[PDB]
């Protein structure tokens, strides 16, 4: 038995009124952690945050949508535990209004569209962002991180981030965002489904 460890810990959003921010907070230990999110110090327990669990069981990922300003700005905990011991670290949200928000805060001038793959064929999820500083384009399918490094690649050029998945599969179909971030901000996309045919 060992105690909760932390593989991947939650790093500071920056999200715009009305958006989405998440969170993502893993662990590793023996027996498996649990993951609990608290907002200065408290269980979270409102409608608008929503934890979602890793399927492998490692952690969750706890996601605001609507965001809200001023209430959701607030340091929140990632604690995981279990019977030989307990870690966790924190981190903060920033929730800009429209009024607030700077002239490089990410846009989506293009988000993911409805695609149909054949099975073992490649699918192709797109999306256009810009921003200044360039954002960076991620990816989230289910309200989870798509982690990549390889059948499921990111590709990137200009404005344009694409989500290649190789030898497309049945697991693959899902609810796909793009999600560009800066050091002004965070920016999601509407959420495009992926079918495999």
């Amino acid at each position: 038995e060992t105690p909760p460890r932390f593989t991947r810990t939650p790093v500071d959003q920056t999200g715009v009124s009305g958006g989405v921010a998440s969170f993502i907070c893993q662990a590793t230990g023996d027996p498996r952690p649990k993951i609990v999110w608290n907002k200065k110090g408290k269980k979270v327990s409102n409608q608008r945050f929503e934890v979602i669990e890793f399927d492998d069981g490692s952690g969750s990922v706890l996601r605001i949508q609507p965001l809200r300003t001023p209430r959701d700005e607030a340091i929140y905990e990632c604690v995981a535990s279990n019977n030989v011991g307990e870690i966790s670290v924190s981190t903060r949200l920033t929730v800009l209004r429209e009024d607030q928000i700077p002239r490089g805060f990410p846009t989506i001038d293009m988000g993911p569209q409805l695609k149909v793959v054949e099975r073992t064929r490649t699918a192709t999820m797109l999306c256009a962002a810009s921003g200044n500083p360039d954002p960076e384009i991620t990816w989230f399918k289910d309200f989870l991180p798509v982690d990549t490094s390889g059948r499921i690649k990111q590709l990137r050029s200009e404005s344009i981030g694409a989500l290649q998945i190789e030898q497309s599969e049945e697991s693959d179909q899902g609810k796909y965002e793009c999600v560009a971030t800066n050091s002004a901000g965070t920016r999601y996309s509407a959420p495009a489904n992926l079918y495999v045919r």
